[PDB]
């Protein structure tokens, strides 16, 4: 769910 990373 973030920026660097998307799945998080």
């Amino acid at each position: 769910g973030t920026v660097a990373v998307q799945f998080l």
